[PDB]
């Protein structure tokens, strides 16, 4: 119906996720994922049974917390589809193998998967059981992979069960990189090492990237992850306004809970002294702006529109606080 | 009775380690930590009640397997044993503070907890568990971690109560830090970050080594416990042949859960094409005598007889084989 039409934009950066939401029933994981493994063939590719793919789509976005206002399965199903575009970029056309870009998508299916809604941060200084368990180290993204990866088992989940023993070997491999790298302390490392792959990349006559290991392959994978993870302002503003929303209730519900503990409430969860504003500009300008600058250096000119997009929202927000 | 007369050597390498296990009952982790423990003054310093020692003691000791040839309670207590010996070298004199000397002692005696007698390797490619719990990175050392501080939380088991917050973080962070090291697979890296340290190392007049930060310092812990560790083929020949012969049981029982999988055999673990003699002294050749040569030039002349030892042993089993 209506959804079908919405899904026509799947390989467009902006596609309204939210409708698709709405419209499917609350299962945008489930939609996005099956439209984008036909559309790449990786049914086909990979022996992925249907009934399968469905049956562990469907589980892994149970598994989305849904009263987890921004970490929920519609942020999967985003992270998912940007990921899709940023495969086809152009700079990037035939450089990764259908393993590869199985793995980037599924990585991105199963970054966030079971988040609770707090920070590593928090569940470090509230001695949970996750941090316990991981001796503090990427706590929630080590979660993510086992949970995600544990889904495998349930009954008619198993969608690599055709894969060859060498080929889950690597997908697992790339799958753990990937979404290990989606934590956030790790991000200026990440950046550090990006800027420098940029400075001495390699490119064919046709004007496509040259990675000839798997150290520079995996670690433009773990930055395009990375990218479609920190995407929501290079979307058109009714968008990126909708994940602010979201990300700043999950926040305050953070600093609610620290607040109620006597603690030191954490940076931006604060609901009675936070600024939207100052916290985007803030964002854009540390995080976001750094990342996709970089990125769209690695494969100039591809993503100048996203760029365009990402200052002219920047601007945006920026023009209602007062300034000298 | 006779335990206490063995216990005096609890200062020096070549402690009778197996000696205790047998006159203690089987509690020589138990019995050794609460040794240390007291001679450091360490129940007194951090306030830990003495009963709440000897039952977190007691409990982490009944979480290493009595059925693993190696990778026992009795292991557990020498490493803690070497470790303490190692701490007490002239060249790091009042070098570190006594919080840093009970994460080392601590971190010492959690290091291997409930390890199940296979390799990370071997869990990783049997899709265990574990396995699936740490993304195949340091698996079990992950694990060991884990455990070692959930046991904490058992009845009057909190040895660290009456620490404050900021002592539990920073404790809590370097036996972390030191337990991950222990992972073989960081052995070379590890070795080639001691050497540098080596090479630009900055000591007093008296050769005593100044560390400048936490860097400094949990670089020479990490790599202290990793010699204790690693420590087996330094000690008094019958207590290497013992530590020899146990992880060649519990190589072979891995290599038995291998091949009745339909597995490759891993390195050293087939017990019908083994060659016990001359991979003792690859091991020393490739890993151990690398390691403790540049440890003891970083301690100069302080591990002198260690590496003597070390030298003499390699020679027992060069000449042992048939
Ligand atoms: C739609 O907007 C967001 C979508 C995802 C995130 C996000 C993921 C991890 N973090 C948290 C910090 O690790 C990074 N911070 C950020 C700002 O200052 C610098 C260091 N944040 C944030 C977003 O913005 C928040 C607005 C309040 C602050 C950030
Ligand atoms: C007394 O000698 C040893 C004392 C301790 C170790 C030791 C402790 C932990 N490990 C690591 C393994 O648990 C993992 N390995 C990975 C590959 O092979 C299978 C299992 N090894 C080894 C010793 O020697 C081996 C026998 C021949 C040389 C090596
Ligand atoms: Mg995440
Ligand atoms: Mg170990
Ligand atoms: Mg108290
Ligand atoms: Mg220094
Ligand atoms: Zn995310
Ligand atoms: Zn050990």
């Amino acid at each position: 119906d209506v959804l079908a039409k919405e899904l026509e934009d799947v390989n467009k950066w902006g596609l309204h996720v939210f409708r698709i939401a709405e419209l499917s029933g609350n299962r945008p994981l489930t939609v996005i994922m099956h439209t984008i493994f036909q559309e790449r063939d990786l049914l086909k590719t990979f022996k992925i049974p249907v009934d399968t793919l469905i049956t562990y789509l469907m589980t892994l976005e149970d598994h989305y917390h849904a009263d987890v206002a921004y970490h929920n399965n519609i942020h999967a199903a985003d992270v998912v589809q940007s990921t899709h575009v940023l495969l086809s970029t152009p700079a990037l056309e035939a450089v990764f193998t259908d393993l590869e870009i199985l793995a980037a998508i599924f990585a991105s299916a199963i970054h966030d998967v079971d988040h609770p809604g707090v920070s590593n941060q928090f569940l470090i200084n509230t001695n949970s059981e996750l941090a316990l368990m991981y001796n503090d180290s990427s706590v929630l993204e080590n979660h993510h992979l086992a949970v995600g990866f544990k889904l495998l088992q349930e009954e008619n989940c198993d969608i690599f069960q055709n894969l060859t023993k060498k080929q889950r070997q690597s997908l697992r491999k790339m799958v753990i990189d990937i979404v290990l790298a989606t934590d956030m302390s790790k991000h200026m490392n990440l950046l550090a090492d990006l800027k420098t792959m940029v400075e001495t990349k390699k490119v064919t006559s046709s004007g496509v990237l040259l990675l000839d290991n798997y150290s520079d392959r995996i670690q433009v994978l773990q930055n395009m992850v990375h990218c479609a993870d920190l995407s929501n302002p290079t979307k058109p503003l009714q968008l990126y306004r909708q994940w602010t929303d979201r990300i700043m209730e999950e926040f305050f519900r953070q600093g609610d809970r620290e607040r109620e503990r006597g603690m030191e409430i954490s940076p931006m969860c604060d609901k009675h002294n936070a600024s939207v504003e100052k916290s985007q500009v803030g964002f854009i300008d540390y995080i976001v702006h750094p990342l996709w600058e970089t990125w769209a250096d690695l494969v100039h000119p591809d993503a100048q529109d996203i760029l365009d997009t990402l200052e002219d929202n920047r601007e945006w927000y920026q023009s209602t606080i007062p300034q000298a």
